[PDB]
């Protein structure tokens, strides 16, 4: 099945930066949630795991059609936490209800990491809500339990390789696991709202112990309280990935430029661009706005 984004009609670059801003003027102001993390990092969750459930071989799932509205993707077990991006977003929706479900839940990842000083991020609209029935099943998000192998192949579904695995892994900067949610605890680092290459660093230079967390599973962790996951520590396991994380643990802009593309494309699998659809669109940051 082919997938055409279609513009919201009459719609152009102003309108969704005024989305944009709506969404930054409220991560500005709820900045209370998850012990004052705020909700940038669940906002980036919510883009991906809107995103990955896509399979290249029969293009199911995706962005497009905005499903994670349906019952049985918001109560996937892998989605657990992510409603409370979805309430976000809510208000945010009432106030510009033209605003398709796909390229909102998409922008709202996009916007936070923006926001939180990580790279711009070309963004394209039009995708468009399709059916309940059109929904994935559940068990099409990766498991954190695993190794390095299981990742690559994991990614071979999302048409990701080596370099675009590891760079998207970097998100992992960000916030924090929750052990009432995914059953790991604790942050993967110190700055978990700013948007920097503290993943590698940390993966490279913490001294790190394999544990077990109060929900039986294995987890690695420093004296710094920091953790790493099984599947975040495959990177420095494989020699592949190793490399490819020393490059990004020691050149700030080229992660950034990595991350942009790698969550562009992410964001956009499935999707048929028309040749005569607009340029990606590049928001300005409050910041830089002066708002
Ligand atoms: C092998 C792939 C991956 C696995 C197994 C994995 C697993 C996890 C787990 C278990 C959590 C903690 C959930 C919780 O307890 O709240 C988490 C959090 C998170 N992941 Fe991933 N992840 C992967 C890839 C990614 C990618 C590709 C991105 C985005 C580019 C991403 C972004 C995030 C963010 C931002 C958080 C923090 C959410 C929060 O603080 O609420 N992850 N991930």
């Amino acid at each position: 099945l082919v997938h055409v984004a279609s513009v919201e009609k009459g719609r152009s670059y102003e309108d969704f930066q005024k989305v944009y801003n709506a969404i930054a003027l409220k991560l500005r102001e709820d900045d209370e949630y998850d012990n004052y993390i705020g909700y940038g990092p669940v906002l980036v969750r919510l883009a991906w795991h809107t995103s990955g459930t896509w399979d290249k071989h029969d293009n199911t799932g995706g962005s497009y059609g905005g499903t994670y509205r349906f019952k049985k993707e918001f109560n996937d077990p892998s989605n657990a936490g992510l409603q409370n991006g979805f309430k976000f977003l809510e208000p945010i929706h009432k106030e510009f209800p033209w605003i398709s479900s796909g390229d909102l839940f998409s922008l709202g990842g996009v916007t936070a990491v923006q926001e939180m000083q990580g790279p711009k991020i070309p963004w394209r609209c039009g995708r468009v809500d399709t059916p309940e029935d059109t929904t994935p099943d559940n068990g099409r998000l990766p498991d954190a339990d695993k190794d390095a192998d299981y990742v690559r192949t994991f990614f071979q579904r999302l048409n990701m390789n080596d370099r675009e695995v590891v760079a998207l892994m970097g998100a992992h900067a960000l916030g924090k696991t929750h052990l009432k949610r995914s059953g790991y605890e604790g942050p993967w680092g110190a700055a978990n709202n700013v948007f920097t290459n503290e993943f590698y660093l940390n993966l490279l230079n913490e001294d790190w112990k394999l544990e077990k967390n109060d929900a039986n599973n294995e987890q690695w962790d420093s004296k710094s309280g920091y953790m790493m996951l099984p599947t975040d520590y495959s990177l420095i396991q494989d020699p592949k990935y190793l490399s490819i994380v020393k490059e990004y643990a020691n050149d700030q802009d080229k992660f950034f430029k990595d991350f942009s593309k790698a969550f562009e494309k992410l964001l956009e699998n499935g999707i048929t661009f028309p040749k005569d659809a607009p340029s990606p669109f590049i928001f300005k940051t409050l910041e830089e706005q002066g708002l």
